[PDB]
């Protein structure tokens, strides 16, 4: 199949997604509303249920109200069993409407539907081209009070109906009793609950294993994508573990929510991104543009900044998620306001680089504060708007314009008001140009692009007042006005004749899984791929096309390695790097070192035999270490994947800056577990 093919479960970078929150879209089947008290068919009082289901989303799909709009992929909320008590929260009634509070993760929430439902969802969505993605939430369960048993259900957690644990008299260490977060640092708000949620325990060995099975589940009934909730809540160590679980059984494209407030940049969240196995929604990129086209406050320069800043900042940006609002931010959209910026914001977003996302009802210009104000039933299923056929003409370029879905970016034109950007890729182009100032046009002159001579029909068809672009020869366009609030888009697409790759995933995988290459001008006829110097070919190579390649990862030894392709006649691609090969099945274990001491601005890290632990090279040193809820300074903690059952040999190290001081002694050795958890417990050599 070809890279832009619903079967794609691994890169969505040609996709729309529309995030939809499934009790309040469409109520397809009244008989499993809740009842009483926890339902409110008026869905006026939006912490109760609204009745919204699986159904109505298949409705939605088959009266062609999504496909009618060019979305291709849908991501709902989390359809494992909920808590069934209703929650006063001072006064105020709360249910589990949102999916978010678990009880058990290998069952249903009745109010969404059942099983069986699930499995029609998926195949109706399949039926129309559209991928499904599902929430996932492993962090927590649901509220619970240790003292006050029967508040809620205790956080109580079922497998498939068998009582696990609750929260109060948890022998079995199911969960965390360190306390609430204050958000105060990282460290912090992990090990702790957020909020009153039942924070889970992920390195006890139940628990772990019951998350690595649940999952497996769902991706047995054939989900095409996962959205982690609260990763920055989590072990990293652990959730790169789960990634394994995941990319070395039946590989999904996965991203978590790492929220990031306005003008906030964090070089954690980076990492994460980079190393963890999964990607991320883009903050960075969605707090920007509503600074720029909603709030006003910053410009253009501050847009481009953050456009070439993000390209440098991740390693694969173009499996960022974007988007200009959603459920924990009000809408963009206010009252009051020009409709024209919420549309420009969403034809930037659709051109931009990275995986977008709609939160369902933008196209209805739906407005709301916070939580819950942001959660409101839509309105109607109107495909008259303006902002639905913007979607409209510009989603499937995502699918036809390789520039858009892979190409780079780059600024032609700016202003503080305006932004003319080009996204390139083979001999595919697209030319974006947005005018924020609602109230005054502007003189466009010494516009240079990379299209070919020619004249250019506004891809919106004058929709957000575009115009037709005339590019002489070396590209250089002739001078022209771009309306107050104007948006247009022109393109050039013609067939790449080298090989180029677009895109890679998994980006983290054990040899032996099929990862695939996504991209063009591969050819018909099967070529090479290499990873690194190793050369592939023949059998191990399970498909090859023009645009799409699916091959196996040699046994190589763990470690990066750049991804290369060369088609039947030699010709070789572009490089593919950051790619991860993991030394074999992957355990999460717990390293503790004691009495390692440091001066200020210096911390400990860890090191070791295998590829997951840097391979000895410092640089590449697992840390800095925790030192402050599990165990405390001079003691120093870690939650870190490594390979199943391997013997592997480990020391620590001080950082400061690049300079290092190795830990004294012979190194320390231990064999990982073949499943399940552990912890490792030594103290520190001079
Ligand atoms: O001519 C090539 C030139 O075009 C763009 O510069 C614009 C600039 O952004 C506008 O603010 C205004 O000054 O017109 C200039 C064109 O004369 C690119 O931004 C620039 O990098 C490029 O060299
Ligand atoms: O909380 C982590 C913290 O640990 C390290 O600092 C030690 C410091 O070296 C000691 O002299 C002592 O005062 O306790 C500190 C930890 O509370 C790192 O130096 C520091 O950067 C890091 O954040
Ligand atoms: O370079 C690989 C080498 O790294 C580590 O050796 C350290 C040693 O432990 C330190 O005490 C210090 O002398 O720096 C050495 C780095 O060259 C591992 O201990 C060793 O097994 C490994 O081969
Ligand atoms: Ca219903
Ligand atoms: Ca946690």
């Amino acid at each position: 199949a070809p890279d832009t093919s619903v079967s794609n479960k691994q890169n969505f970078s040609t996709d729309v997604i529309y995030q939809i929150f499934t009790d309040r879209f469409s109520d397809g089947n009244p008989a499993n509303n809740p009842t009483g008290a926890a339902f409110d068919g008026t869905c006026t009082n939006l912490r109760l249920y609204c009745g919204g289901d699986w159904q109505g989303i298949i409705n939605k799909i088959n009266d062609g109200y999504l496909t009618g709009m060019g979305v291709t992929a849908i991501w709902i909320s989390q359809p494992v069993e909920n808590i069934y008590s209703i929650i006063n929260y001072s006064g105020v009634n709360n249910t589990a409407y949102h999916g978010y509070w678990a009880r058990d993760f290998k069952k249903t929430n009745p109010a969404y539907g059942t099983i069986a439902d699930f499995q029609n969802l998926i195949a109706a969505a399949h039926a129309k081209n559209i991928k499904v993605i599902i929430d996932f939430a492993p962090n927590h369960t649901s509220p619970a009070s240790s003292d006050q048993p029967s508040f809620a259900e205790n956080g109580r957690l079922y497998d498939n109906g068998t009582l696990l644990g609750g929260y109060t008299n948890d022998t079995q260490n199911l969960f965390h009793h360190n306390g609430g977060t204050d958000f105060s640092t990282t460290e912090n708000g992990i090990y702790k609950n957020l909020l009153d949620l039942a924070d889970l325990n992920h390195n006890n060995s139940t628990v772990d294993v019951y998350l690595k099975d649940a999952i497996k589940m769902w991706l047995d009934l054939g989900i095409d994508g996962i959205r982690m909730d609260a990763v920055k809540h989590m072990p990293f160590g652990w959730q790169k573990s789960f990634m394994a679980a995941v990319n070395n059984y039946k590989p999904v494209f996965t991203f978590g929510e790492w929220f990031l407030g306005v003008n906030e940049v964090s070089p954690e969240n980076h990492k994460f991104a980079n190393e963890s196995g999964m990607s991320l929604l883009d903050f960075r990129f969605a707090q920007k543009v509503r600074q720029v086209f909603r709030d006003n406050t910053d410009n253009m320069y501050g847009l481009k900044a953050m456009l070439e800043g993000s390209a440098a900042d991740y390693a694969q940006v173009d499996d960022q998620v974007t988007f200009i609002d959603n459920h924990d931010m009000e809408r963009f959209h206010a009252s009051n306001a020009n409709r024209r910026k919420l549309e420009q914001a969403l034809a930037f977003t659709l051109t931009s680089r990275g995986v977008p996302a709609i939160y369902y009802g933008t196209e209805q210009y739906m407005s709301g504060g916070t939580d819950p104000d942001n959660r409101a039933r839509i309105p109607s299923f109107s495909t008259s708007t303006t902002a639905y056929q913007v979607i409209q003409k510009l989603a499937p370029l995502r699918k036809c314009n390789p520039a858009i879905a892979y190409g780079s970016t780059q600024e032609r034109w700016i202003n503080n008001d305006v932004l003319i950007y080009e996204r390139k890729f083979g001999s595919n182009v697209a030319v974006v140009a947005v005018n924020r100032n609602l109230n005054a046009p502007a003189s466009i002159s010494g516009l240079v692009t990379s299209l070919p001579q020619g004249s250019y029909n506004d891809v919106l068809g004058g929709l957000l007042n575009g115009n037709t672009l005339s590019v002489g020869s070396g590209g250089a366009a002739s001078n022209f006005t771009l309306a107050a609030g104007g948006t247009a888009v022109w393109q050039y697409t013609a067939a790449t004749a080298t090989p180029t790759i677009g895109h890679v995933g998994p980006m983290m995988a054990k040899p032996g899984v099929t990862i695939t290459i996504d991209g063009r001008g591969f050819g018909s006829s099967k070529g090479t791929v290499y990873f690194g110097t190793t050369a592939v070919s023949g059998a191990d190579i399970t498909s090859w096309e023009d645009t799409q390649i699916k091959v196996k990862i040699p046994a190589v030894a763990g470690g990066n390695y750049n991804i290369k392709v060369a088609n039947a006649a030699g010709t070789a691609s572009n490089v593919y790097d950051n790619f991860e090969v993991l030394s074999g099945d992957q355990v999460s274990v717990r390293f503790v070192v004691n009495n390692a001491t440091t001066a200020l601005g210096q911390n400990v890290y860890l090191t070791g035999s295998v590829s997951e632990l840097g391979n000895w090279d410092p640089a590449k040193a697992i840390g800095p270490m925790y030192n402050q809820v599990v165990y405390q300074y001079p003691n120093w903690y870690y939650d870190v994947s490594v390979p199943a059952g391997k013997t592997i040999e480990f020391k620590f190290l001080k950082k400061q800056g690049s300079t290092v001081t190795w830990e004294g002694g012979s190194n320390h050795t231990f064999t990982a577990p073949s499943s399940g958890t552990a912890t490792i417990n030594v103290n520190w050599q001079p």
